């Protein structure tokens, strides 16, 4: 390790890979830190679902995404455990106890909300979902001319999505996919369109997905190496990231302290640039153990001279969910051009259509499927083949529908045990909201309690605001008890709910962006460069101020190679040598 | 890959890589394939607890445990939903779905039996128990001289443990350890011992310790490399060994089919030798695909010629298991020496022991913890630091008490919501029991059936045996009763209960070890080499072929030990070149 | 009224315990009954007032739709015969 | 009916429970037998069901007032947990 690089990146996340493809590309020496370790194979960062024993077993991957969401503020556990043996110890009061924090007020949390320490971040195991925003969730890059705005992003959107490899064509062979889409496209009269979620995913066989992760964005690889000689970066896991020192006048970092967890030493790294991808909580607990914002429980009599929003106006989806079972119309209709003659499993019994007739509601590899299908499984009840790809289906976020959807099968809750119900007939229901920003609504820092890293503890202060947020939260979730029924009825033990807040891990908001830091009350700039400083830069959720819906990394992304332009606009890489 | 090597090793757990690390070393040009993938970061099949955020986070890891235990034989599910919405499509029958296994009797089970396919295994996630057999669990080695035979496996097993590197000193220090191994030796009358678990672990600091594994026993990096420039080994992820071609008379092999899971293109290797190492279930699956045994359900009228006993004789341990609360008696023992005045919280309050005084029972180092925490921490109510170590205890398998015991802090079983007890207090109880080799017993492939490899399916006819091993397993249930409520009472949710048959983990003689095939109705000799075949060798739990209650690995890796000093002393290594 | 044979797995038992080979008729149970073309909710009540001891006492009458004829062919009479009743 | 057995988190005072029932189209196919060899527990004939909500009309109008379920009861407010729709 050096002691001077021409640029720090914190976070090794997709947000923090980003900026390395970009500025490692332009030939800036690069270091990147991430307090966690290399995880996914010799493909450093990579998506850990992309092994062939997942694909073969995607059940099982909930259990790797559960073993790396580490929730953000457990409050003070008060349930009444009084069956104990009377010889065992039994406590008088509800102390603190098991990593809680005392600061919590349990009703007012995100509990759900959990961040990932392992190199590439929540890219190693995320859904890949990555929706554009239209206007109405999208912040402004450009104040006064929406066309110019629309360009603007329409650039920055179409490099991130080469960057992450999105697509929307990798499940167009699935019939649970097409029976899906199909019937909802046909039943809401031309109002609302249906399309595949876009997904960053490459397909490499009818059974095998790539999906894309931090590694598909930028490989991780020490630089120079021989497929890149003239490019410097290194990486360093296992490294805390606790302070960057400010200069008297709050225009410049002038260091970056770290502490190595393996040797326990801490050090201070010199950049001429500090870039923060640290997800939008440890950006923002970062950023309060350097002195920015306040630390410890708010208070408006003493409000923070330096970067007085950062914290504020946090904002997280409201997170509807279901599952659903397949109808039996539906199920019929995948073999509506077949002719069944006889019982299965029976000397008699076949199955049979005509290739190209003009009555077929299928094409012919559709149902060249299906007859192979009944013909070689008699046993089997249902006309889907086996290894039929899953759902991918949205209709994206609009004004008189203002939530996201996905119809789809995530690795998320399968849970624990096996499905009774067939698998094929299983459809997942996610609806989620956008939530107005409100300043009330924060993301704050113990001055008392630390964490299992010894910073400060980070403490919500969060309800869903009262208003329109709330009106279409409930909005939503009868959209999904509608929209789901055209396809069938909930599945048992996956009836509609909202999910415990922040369990979506879509906040936003933590260190928001805007033209003017008063009148926008905001903490970065369109740059996402941080008021009044040269040289310290923000990535992430944390920078998106509006209320939205989609997914926000795409538009995270976008934000992140707009800021990697003003860099090498106005920064020079050092000569190598 | 080339298409001929010394050796051919199948399979990258700890047994794999014991031959691996003995036959490299020896010079041998080796090649090692597992149908898995590389996993655990840089140190290619390490232990992936070895992480700063696992261990600081160790109710996570259950969860990548979960992740990685594939179930071996699922019975068609027989679970009636009967509260779908009448739209949707429902079953007329219990159909196989969800990748059930038709042929398995749910009643003649192990449900609890899963395999992990990855580089390094198991190794990648286990507990790290290594104790020695005694003889009453022990294959002997040596037949009639039972002097030569435990001198034979005192060798075997100090080597296992230099490669594993086994101790039992790292947590010396811990309060919990002391508290309850203190007390169960006081209560035992001298006739019990307690000590340490034996781990195969190093202590780095106070808080980390790094666990053994595979990569523990070799490093698994290709040679030549700079640190071993005359050595010659490659390993091969992402490759299903799938057949051995027999010769004619059952002497030798001449050829190992394998598929690239990747290129989906199928080779055949040869080798001079060649090691099974798949796993006690997998290594029975690649022999009965290549002619050994009996395919399909087994029919005495019609016994296997060759290898009859293989997928017979097959034993699972039983196993009991609670969790207990510290006693009140336990908890205040720990502070018996201390001067207590005061209010907790209150100006005059204080704690105060004497330095080396002769009353005391505890040593300063013990006192020095336990005066800091209660005067720097008095909003806590317990007299134990709060990053005491966990307890890892044991009294090992005797004649009076046939069964291996842990009283510890297992990873396993964490499961899914905050404790509301305090960690502290919480102490898991494991007893595992002996089972006796039965020919009923058996674990069979199906002629039809086959698993996500294409593979013929795994299917148990299981019970544990009606005599001795039923009295005992019933026996070591009221054992932990009463050992632990020496300590505490049951925790509310972890009551005294046998575990899923098989979920254990310790499933052995699949493909037994004896002097003599028939006399000893085995597979292979005590060199492991399978009877009838000059260059064809089994490694694993499933060579034990005797009912043992400790658990198996170490004992396993001896074998293996044994088995390439036979190599090593019969086929000559290729010349470097 | 009608409880199928029950066919849940019960694999923690210890091994002393009696344990089954079949799914057997247990606890009631009716095997005529396929488990999948049940009511399984269905249940009566055997105590004086039937299940008018605990009801819910909703006492809505029918519309036409829902309703039987009692007269054939004269809506208006057949209203007026259930209005009476 | 469906208190349960441990008390309400949620005050009782803002509970409402919603009930919709639907009408089932009599079908020849759908039967109530009694065993010729089963008896209850006062030795009569064992009842035995045949029974599947019949596909059309009864099918799409169940699952059409499950919607409607959801939908008023939004007016009132969002589902409980725990006895969701
Ligand atoms: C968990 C998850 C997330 C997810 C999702 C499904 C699941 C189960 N599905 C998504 C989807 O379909 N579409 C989408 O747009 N997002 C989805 N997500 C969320 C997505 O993964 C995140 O939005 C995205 O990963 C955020 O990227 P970013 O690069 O900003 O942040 P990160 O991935 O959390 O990585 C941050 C890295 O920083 C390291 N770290 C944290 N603190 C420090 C300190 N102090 N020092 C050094 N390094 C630090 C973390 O270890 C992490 O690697
Ligand atoms: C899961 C587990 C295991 C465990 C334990 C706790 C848990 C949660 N605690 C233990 C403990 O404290 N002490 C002990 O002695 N054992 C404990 N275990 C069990 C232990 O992990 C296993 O006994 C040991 O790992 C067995 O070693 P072995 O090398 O024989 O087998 P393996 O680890 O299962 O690895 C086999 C490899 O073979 C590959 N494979 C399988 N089939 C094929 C084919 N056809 N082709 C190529 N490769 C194949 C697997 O992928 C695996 O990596
Ligand atoms: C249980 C229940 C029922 C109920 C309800 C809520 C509950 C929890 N809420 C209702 C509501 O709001 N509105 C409504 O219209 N009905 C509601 N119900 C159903 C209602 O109680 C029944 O429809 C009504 O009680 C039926 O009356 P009926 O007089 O026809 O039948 P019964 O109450 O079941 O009583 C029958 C009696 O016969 C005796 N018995 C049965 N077998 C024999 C033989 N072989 N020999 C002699 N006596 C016999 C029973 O013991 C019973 O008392
Ligand atoms: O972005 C998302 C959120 O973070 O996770 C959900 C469940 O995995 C995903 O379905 C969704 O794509
Ligand atoms: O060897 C073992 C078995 O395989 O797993 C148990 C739970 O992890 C362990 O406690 C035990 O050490």
């Amino acid at each position: 390790m050096d002691i001077k690089y021409d640029v720090v990146i914190v976070g090794s996340g997709p947000i923090g890979c980003t900026y390395a493809r970009e500025l490692v590309g332009a030939g800036y020496k690069v270091a990147m830190f991430d307090i966690g370790e290399i995880d996914s194979g010799l493909k450093i960062g990579a998506h850990k679902k992309n092994t062939v024993e997942y694909q073969k077993n995607i059940d099982k991957f909930v259990n790797v995404i559960q073993g790396q969401l580490m929730s953000v503020s457990v409050p003070v556990n008060t349930l009444v455990v009084d069956t104990l043996s009377p010889t065992s110890w039994q406590a008088s009061t509800f102390f603190v106890r098991n990593g809680s924090n005392p600061e919590q007020d349990p009703l007012r949390n995100l509990s759900g909300q959990a961040v990932t320490r392992v190199v590439g971040g929540m890219s190693t195991h995320w859904t890949c979902a990555t929706p554009r925003f239209d206007r109405e969730q999208r912040p402004l890059l450009v104040k006064d001319d929406a066309d110019a705005d629309d360009a603007e992003w329409d650039r920055l959107y179409t490099k991130a999505e080469s960057y992450f490899q999105t697509g929307t064509d990798q499940f167009k062979e699935s019939i649970r996919h097409n029976l899906v889409l199909n019937k909802l496209a046909e039943e809401y009269k031309g109002q609302r369109d249906f399309q595949q979620i876009p997904l960053a995913a490459t397909r490499r066989s009818p059974t095998f997905v790539e999906w894309s992760s931090a590694n598909t964005v930028f490989d991780l690889q020490n630089r120079p190496n021989t497929d890149a000689p003239e490019e410097r970066f290194n990486l360093f896991p296992a490294v805390a990231c606790e302070r960057v020192v400010r200069n008297a006048l709050n225009s410049e970092i002038e260091s970056l302290h770290i502490h190595d967890l393996i040797s326990g030493d801490r050090f201070e790294i010199k950049a001429d640039v500090y870039v923060l991808t640290a997800g939008a909580v440890h950006n923002t607990q970062l950023l309060v153990n350097s002195g920015f914002g306040q630390l410890g429980r708010p208070n408006p009599t003493n409000p923070p001279e330096l970067l007085p929003s950062l914290g504020s106006y946090i904002t997280e989806q409201s997170l509807v969910f279901c599952q659903t079972v397949m109808s039996t119309e539906l199920i019929d209709s995948v073999k509506s051009d077949m002719t069944i003659r006889g019982t299965p499993g029976e000397l008699t019994y076949s199955v049979t259509y005509t290739p190209g007739a003009s009555t077929n509601k299928h094409p012919d590899w559709w149902n060249e499927k299906v007859k192979n299908h009944m013909m070689q499984h008699q046993e089997d009840p249902l006309p889907i083949p086996f290894e039929d790809p899953e759902p991918q289906v949205t209709t994206l976020f609009q004004p008189s529908h203002p939530w996201h959807t996905q119809i789809h099968r995530d690795a998320f809750s399968y849970g624990a045990v096996q499905q009774s119900i067939d698998s094929r007939l299983i459809v997942d229901w996610r609806f989620f909201g956008r939530t107005e920003p409100k300043e009330e609504n924060k993301l704050w820092f113990s001055d008392k309690i630390t964490d299992a890293y010894n910073m400060p503890q980070p403490t919500f202060d969060f309800r869903f605001p009262a208003g329109r947020t709330s009106k279409e939260a409930e909005d939503m979730m009868t959209d999904m008890c509608v929209m789901s029924a055209k396809i069938g009825g909930f599945l048992p033990g996956s009836l509609p709910q909202f999910m415990e807040p922040g369990l979506v891990l879509h906040l936003g908001g933590t260190h928001r962006m805007g033209f003017d830091e008063k009148e926008d009350n905001c903490c970065v700039n369109t740059d996402s460069r941080v008021f009044g400083f040269k040289n310290l830069f923000l990535g992430g959720c944390g920078n998106i101020p509006t209320a939205y819906g989609a997914n926000p990394t795409l538009t995270a992304m976008s934000l992140a190679i707009k800021s990697c332009e003003y860099i090498k606009q106005n920064f020079t890489p050092s000569p190598f040598t």
